[PDB]
This record gives structure tokens, C-alpha cells and sequence, in this order.
């Protein structure tokens, strides 16, 4: 079938590649509105911190390379501006010429993702981060202005990674956030180490703080404070890239995302939507979910490839929402329903704080693991772990347990890999099970 | 009931403590033939290495402390020499006075463990490592003789830990083993990094090599080589401590272990066996299993405590044989049936080697993950992982998958915690699922 993919990055290039693995005959074209395909979105903060030095590390492919290797055509600086879904074509603006044309399809895959929000100030010193053009502009500006003091606005996990990288590069960031709900995928009492790590490094922060006005480099804040900053990086949320879809028959929710079934189909035949634009449901509970992270983009890209060109019985089973961030010496990881969704259930909480590994073994640190379960059926609803060591291991185990709607009591039965450097004969996970009675 | 426990360490002291948590009235007496109770067995190689130097980590209690805390009587230097099951007593030898006496019981719990094998040479410089008296004797002999050159015999995970520790202490060990089958819980072609780590550090080794004769410090070998060593530590396997059980009605297998049901009962009413002495079955396949490791001793201790004084519906579900060892910069872990047991199934193998975390992100190291699955039902039989980073995490997640009867194909659905320090958007585990078929 002739395949048109919109977006050439985490969902779209992956989906196209997966289809080509299954099907060597079909014509596949991807349209990408910006300069680069297949950049490593998650590497971008580390490119700013110069922790990833070789900036080609964050760019897997050029169009010429993709055609050479996979016989897939990728057109950059080509923005899909309308879907003419009844005629099965898309309208495409060639952004270099400002001429538009239609591209026909038998199957359309929409992976256009999300764009950064802006606070909307008229300011040359403010930047957002979503692609490699942005990473380049930020790096350029730091060098051209010898940036030292940088205001980081927003306290979500990417803004935090940007802050850390700026600090390691030698700059002096201050963090602000409009509320006290920092790193909101993690339980709010368990985010305290973020604020400790900032305090330990004397990196200033102010929560429930916002920009009121910008006059050149002089920033006035809601608190009444006035400070000079050489550069501002705004991490103030994202919005779905669906304006080009509104005129078509595809159903959007009230926020502009595309609800999909378990085959990533939209309500319109022959159109699929994957990645951050798609909304689905949890695997382990009957609630809607949106989980705009890399794993879901790559997983949906594979399921859609199977749907189109492989085994059409392969269908998504829903999300668990496994997520994680590093901030300085700590890891913060959670999975399951979000904090604010716990109230849809009758639930209890169990938690342990114990050494990541045997206490006498050096380099130990306290790991805090918390699990919420549903009192009607003992099923695990959510887990969270924070520590210098071992958080990602416990959370990945519990994601595997929730995939199987395992109960909290069955955690006593989990058979850990135990030697002194790694865990305890009764691992933290087992202790949750023992403590749940 | 009146409770007698034989062995006061990983299974026996734990079990007695767990009973006391549930039942504050029963009399509970533990007999231990050696000097110490509740030593940390897995800490021992690290004690020898001066990695663990605080005594309070090597030894958790004395009998007087245990009594004061838990009103459990522990008689060290008391060796049970017969089990008089028809009269419900044990015959005990007080090794201090060399007098024996009968002790009556209502419930008897056998946790005698295993003893180290010896090569049988008449040698003042040769030591085995099983307990804290052993550990003290080795540390004292190094100090009394200004030991520099130590021969480590055997290549099991305990000999390998002892080798690493003697090296970190500043001594000069050489490793030998009778064959090339080193570290045999791991797939024989995934142990090369043990030899690479020995070479990198210029620590000599010889395989297919044995001690042929000893004359003082002059050791003559099977190869014909003749060398001088200051000390020898022999790690040439263990044998079950069951010769004292053989006159009783308790059924032993031909290898001298005690088979038990899922309540850890023996064939004799009111007698339980737990820890290294006990044999049971795999959880995920219908085959016998013995897994002489700390998790099993601790989980059996809990189940027995429930049987006697708590919820007697709690039963064992079988072993998976999760196991792990550190050797210098590498981790070696595996779970499921042993390599020799794979031939009892029609199976296939799938593997992947990939960075532990994102390709672009620094500090990376390749992680080799291998999965065997049953072709009759696509169930996972065995998994094994070796790498500097992330092998513990992948093997615990697969331990949890095997607990939940996951097929290899379902591993594409595992939702990993992804950010660049931790994994990839399709983790190694997901790659095994995609590469299967
Ligand atoms: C800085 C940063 C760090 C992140 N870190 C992590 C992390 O550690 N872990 C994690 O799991 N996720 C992380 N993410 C999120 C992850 O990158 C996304 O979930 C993933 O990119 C979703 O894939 P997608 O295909 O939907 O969107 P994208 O990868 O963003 O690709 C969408 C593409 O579509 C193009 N497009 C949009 N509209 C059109 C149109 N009309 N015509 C042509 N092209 C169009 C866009 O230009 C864009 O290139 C991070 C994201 C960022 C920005
Ligand atoms: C050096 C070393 C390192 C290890 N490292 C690991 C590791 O990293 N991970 C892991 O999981 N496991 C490790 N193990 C194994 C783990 O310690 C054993 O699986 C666990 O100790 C088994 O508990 P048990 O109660 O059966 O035996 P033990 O803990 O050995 O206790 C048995 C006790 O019974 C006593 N006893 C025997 N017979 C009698 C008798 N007739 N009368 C009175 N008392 C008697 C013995 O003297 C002994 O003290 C290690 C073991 C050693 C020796
Ligand atoms: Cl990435
Ligand atoms: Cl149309
Ligand atoms: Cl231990
Ligand atoms: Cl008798
Ligand atoms: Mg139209
Ligand atoms: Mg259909």
C-alpha cells in the first residue's frame, strides 16, 4: 500500500522503518516540517550540557541515508497543512518554495507529536527546547553572549534535566515554577531530594513564582523581585500538533489529541495516529491514559507496522505510564495511575525505606519504595521509588508485575537476584508484600 | 508449641525470629554446632577483603542478645547428632563438656545448611570459607604469616569473590580450577569477562589445573608446575549437613538433601526442613529444583513461621533460581532452569547485545541478554545477562515475568522506565520479544 507518514522522529521514522522490515515493495514517504529527521529528542538536554559532545550522536539519519539504507523517501522542510481524508491525499507545503501540492496515500500514519508552549513575551533571550534546531540555537546563543545567569522556567522533568546540564556546563541557573508541583509524575512528598540537590549546590529556586515583565535582560517577577538574566529557557508545557487536522473528518478530543483504538486507528478508515498525539487507556485499570513518552511512540510504531504489513491480530493492551528522571545524584521513577487519579479508587499505601543493597556493602544509599493498591481486589494501582541507587530496577520490576495485574500480596513471592552489591535476601519489593497485611 | 531449630543462621535464626513475631508464648530453642549465630554468610569474602571491617555487620546477634531481644534460647557449640523422631526428641552433643542429652520438641525445624568440601591435604596453610570462625582464621593467618601469595582453588562464585577480595586487600592471588567450566550457573560462553578481568589486572590463572602434592609451602600441580604459596583457599564445592539425619525416619534423596512439600514439611509429621538442605520444584516448570541461596532460606523461614503460628494457607510456589555475582567491573546473573536442564525441553534461544542505556549517553557498556523459551508454549525457560551495567535490572524483571507465566512474545509489551541514563525506548527486554519467532 502507498504509505504517507507525518513527522519523521520518534513515532514516524520508527514506524516507517518497521513497515519496510516487513514489506519491501510498498512506497513509503515521510513528511517533516523542520530540518532534521530521527534526532534523539531525549538527548537534547545532554547536548546543551555538552555531556553528549559529538552533536551527531543526537542525529541518527539524514534523508539521503534513509533512502540508501531503507528505500524510504523523507522530505524535510515539508509541512503537511491539511488532510483531505475523503480523497485520500494530504496537502503539503514545501517550506523552501512556499508551493503546496497533494500527496496521495492508501494508508496515512500521523505522528506529528507536540510543540513547546511559550509564555508569549516579546524577548530575544527566551528559548524553548523541542528539536535539534532549538538545541543549536540555544548553544549558539550561550556562546555569542557568554551566557552565565540563566532563568529556567518550569519544573517538569525536562526542565530539570536542562537545569542540571546548564549547571554542569558551568552556567548559573535559577529555577522557577508557577506552582509547587515540581516533577509532577512523582508523588509530591517524594520529590524533596530535587530541592535538596539544588540547595547542596546553591542553585537558587522559587516555587509559586512567574515572570510578570521582561525589559531587555531585566526580569520582573510575580513576587516583586527584579533580576538580570542573560538567557531564559521556558519549559512551560507542550500542545498537540493537530491544527492541520481540524478541517478533516478525524475526531479530536477537546484538548486537540486524537483518541485511538487498540490498533492505533483513528475514527477515519486508513488513518492511524501514534506517539504524543494519540490517547488510549491504561492496561491495568479502566481509565483513559495519555503517556507522551518515547516508549509508547516506539511501541505504537511497531503495532501499526504489524497492522499494515504484518500480523494484524497484534494490538495494544494499554499503558502503565512507566516514567523516570535523573536529577544530579537521584533517580525518581513511577508507574501506574497518576497521583490525582488515585481518588477514583478505594486504595491503601504501603512503603519501605531501606538500603539499595546490603548495608555493610559500601556505596549504600536509602531507597524509598512506595506502592498503592486497590482495596477491592488487592491489585497494584501505582508505585513510586526515589533514591541514588536501585529505583529504576524496582520500578521496572513492578511495571512487569502490573502488566500481569499482580496483587500487592504476591510481592512476597518475588525472587530477587541477591548478592551484597545488589539487593537483600528480602528485597524491598518483598518487604512491601510482607507489610501489606 | 515447643519449637526446636537446628542451625542458627540464614534459615534457622530467621525462621525462629519470624515465629516469635507471630507467637510470643511458645518456647523456642535453637542448637548451633559452631561458635556464632546469625553471621552474614554473603558478607564473608568482603570481610576477608577489609571491604567490611565493622564486626557488627559480620555478626548480627549473640545468643545473649538474641535471648534479651526475642526470648529465644540459642545454644552455640551444641551439635545435634541424631533425630529421635519416634520419641519426638533430638540428641544433642554439648561440645564444650562433651556430654550429650535429649531435647524434646512439638515442632522441629531443620536448617543445617551445607559444609565446604576439602581436597584432603595435610596442610596447615589451606583454608575453606563457610562461617565466621573460618573468616577469623583466614584473617589471622594472613596477619600472623605476612601472606602475599595466595592460591585460590575453584571457580564458583564464592571462590571468585574471595579472589577479588584478596586482590583488593593488596595480596597476590592466582586462580586454578580443575576444568574450564568456571562460574557454572552462567552460560559457559558468557563468562569470558571473568578471564578478561583477571588478565587486565595481571592476576594469573590456570584452568584444567589441580594441586597434585603439597610439601610445606611448595605446591606441586597436575600441570607439572611447582610454585611456592603462603596460603591456599579451597572453594571446591559443598556437601549437605545431613549425616546426622540418616538414622531417623526422614526421607533423604541419594545426594543427602531433604525433599519437602510446599509447606516445607518433610515426610515426618511435625518436622520441617528449609534452606540449602531442602529440595523442592521449579515454579515455572514441572521439574525438581534445589537453589541453595539466601532468598530461598529467607522465604522458606517465613512460610514455615506462617505454617506453625500464622496463616497456614500460605504455601511455596516453587523456585525460579535467580542468582547473581559481581566480579570486578562485571555482573553475571541468571534465572530459570540450569544450562544442563534445557535438554529436557524443545527450546530456542534469542539474544541481544546493546548498551545498558542510551547509545549516545556516556559511560555506556555493552549488556548481553540471552533468553531461552519453550517452543511448545512460548514460555520463558531461562534468561542470563552479563555486563558492567544493567544486568541485575534485566534479570529481576525477567524473574517477575517468569513468575507470571509470560511468553517470550509478550516481552515486546513490557513498558520500561526510559530516560537516557537508564535504558532505550525499546529496552533489551523488548528486543528479545521482537527478535523471537
Ligand atoms: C527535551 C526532551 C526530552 C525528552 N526526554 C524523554 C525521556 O527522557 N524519556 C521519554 O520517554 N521521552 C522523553 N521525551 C519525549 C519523547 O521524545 C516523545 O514522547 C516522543 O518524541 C514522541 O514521538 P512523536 O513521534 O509523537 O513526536 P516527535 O518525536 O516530537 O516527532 C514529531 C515530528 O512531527 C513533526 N510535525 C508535526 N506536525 C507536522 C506537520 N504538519 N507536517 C510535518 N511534520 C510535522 C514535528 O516537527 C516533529 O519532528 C523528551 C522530549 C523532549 C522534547
Ligand atoms: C562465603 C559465602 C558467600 C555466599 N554468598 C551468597 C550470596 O552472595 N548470595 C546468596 O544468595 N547466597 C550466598 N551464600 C549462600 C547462603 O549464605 C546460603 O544459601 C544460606 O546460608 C543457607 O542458609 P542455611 O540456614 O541453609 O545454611 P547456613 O546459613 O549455612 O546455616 C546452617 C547452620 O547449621 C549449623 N548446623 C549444621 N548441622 C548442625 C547440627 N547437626 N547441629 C547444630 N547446628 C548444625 C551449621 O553450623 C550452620 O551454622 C553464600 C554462602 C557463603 C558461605
Ligand atoms: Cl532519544
Ligand atoms: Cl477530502
Ligand atoms: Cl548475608
Ligand atoms: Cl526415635
Ligand atoms: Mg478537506
Ligand atoms: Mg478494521
Amino acid at each position: 500500500p502507498k504509505i504517507v507518514v507525518v513527522g519523521a522522529v520518534a513515532g514516524g521514522a520508527t514506524c516507517a522503518s518497521q513497515i519496510r522490515r516487513l514489506d519491501k515493495e510498498s512506497d513509503i514517504i515521510i513528511f517533516e516540517k523542520d530540518r532534521d529527521m530521527s534526532f534523539a529528542n531525549s538527548a537534547l538536554p545532554y547536548v546543551i550540557g555538552e555531556v553528549v559532545e559529538d552533536r551527531r550522536y543526537a542525529l541518527a539519519y539524514t534523508p539521503e541515508k534513509f533512502y540508501d539504507r531503507k528505500q524510504i523517501t523523507v522530505k524535510t522542510y515539508h509541512e503537511v497543512i491539511a488532510i483531505n481524508d475523503e480523497r485520500q491525499t494530504v496537502s503539503v507545503l514545501n517550506r523552501k518554495t512556499n508551493e503546496q501540492f497533494e500527496e496521495s496515500y492508501d494508508k496515512l500514519i500521523l505522528s506529528p507529536g507536540a510543540s513547546a508552549n511559550s509564555l508569549g513575551f516579546e524577548s530575544d533571550i527566551t528559548f524553548t527546547l523541542r528539536n535539534l534546531e532549538d538545541t543549536d540555537a540555544i548553544d549558539q546563543f550561550i556562546k555569542a553572549n557568554q551566557v552565565d545567569k540563566v532563568l529556567v522556567v518550569g519544573a517538569g522533568y525536562v526542565s530539570l534535566e536542562v537545569l542540571e546540564n546548564l549547571y554542569e556546563r558551568g552556567l548559573h541557573p535559577t529555577l522557577i515554577h508557577r506552582s509547587d508541583k515540581i516533577n509532577k509524575l512523582m508523588d509530591a512528598d517524594m520529590n524533596q531530594p530535587i530541592l535538596d540537590e539544588l540547595d547542596k549546590r546553591e542553585i537558587p529556586y522559587r516555587l509559586n513564582e512567574e515572570i510578570n515583565a521582561i525589559n531587555g535582560n531585566e526580569i520582573t517577577f510575580k513576587s516583586g523581585k527584579v533580576e538580570h538574566y542573560d538567557m531564559i529557557i521556558e519549559g512551560v508545557g507542550t500542545h498537540p500538533n493537530s491544527k492541520f487536522i481540524e478541517s478533516s473528518n478525524i475526531k479530536l478530543d477537546r484538548k486537540g489529541f486524537i483518541p485511538v483504538n487498540d490498533k492505533f486507528e483513528t475514527n477515519v478508515p486508513n488513518i492511524y495516529a501514534i506517539g504524543d498525539i494519540a490517547t488510549s487507556h491504561y492496561r491495568h485499570v479502566d481509565l483513559p491514559a495519555s503517556v507522551p513518552l518515547a516508549w509508547g511512540a516506539h511501541r505504537a510504531a511497531s503495532i501499526v507496522a504489524e497492522q499494515i504489513a504484518g500480523n494484524d491480530t497484534i494490538e495494544f493492551k494499554g499503558f502503565l505510564g512507566n516514567n523516570i528522571v535523573k536529577f544530579f545524584d537521584y533517580t525518581f521513577a513511577s508507574v501506574g495511575v497518576k497521583p490525582n487519579e488515585l481518588k477514583q479508587f478505594d486504595y491503601k499505601m504501603v512503603e519501605v525505606t531501606q538500603g539499595a543493597h546490603a548495608n555493610y556493602y559500601p556505596g549504600n544509599s536509602p531507597l524509598h519504595l512506595r506502592v498503592y493498591y486497590d482495596t477491592s481486589n488487592r491489585q497494584i494501582l501505582r508505585a513510586a521509588a526515589v533514591g541514588k541507587e536501585g529505583a529504576d530496577k524496582r520500578i521496572d520490576v513492578l511495571s512487569m508485575a502490573m502488566m500481569n495485574q499482580l496483587t500487592v500480596d504476591e510481592l512476597t513471592e518475588f525472587e530477587v537476584a541477591y548478592a551484597p552489591p545488589y539487593s537483600h535476601p528480602k528485597d524491598l519489593i518483598n518487604m512491601i508484600g510482607y507489610k501489606a497485611k
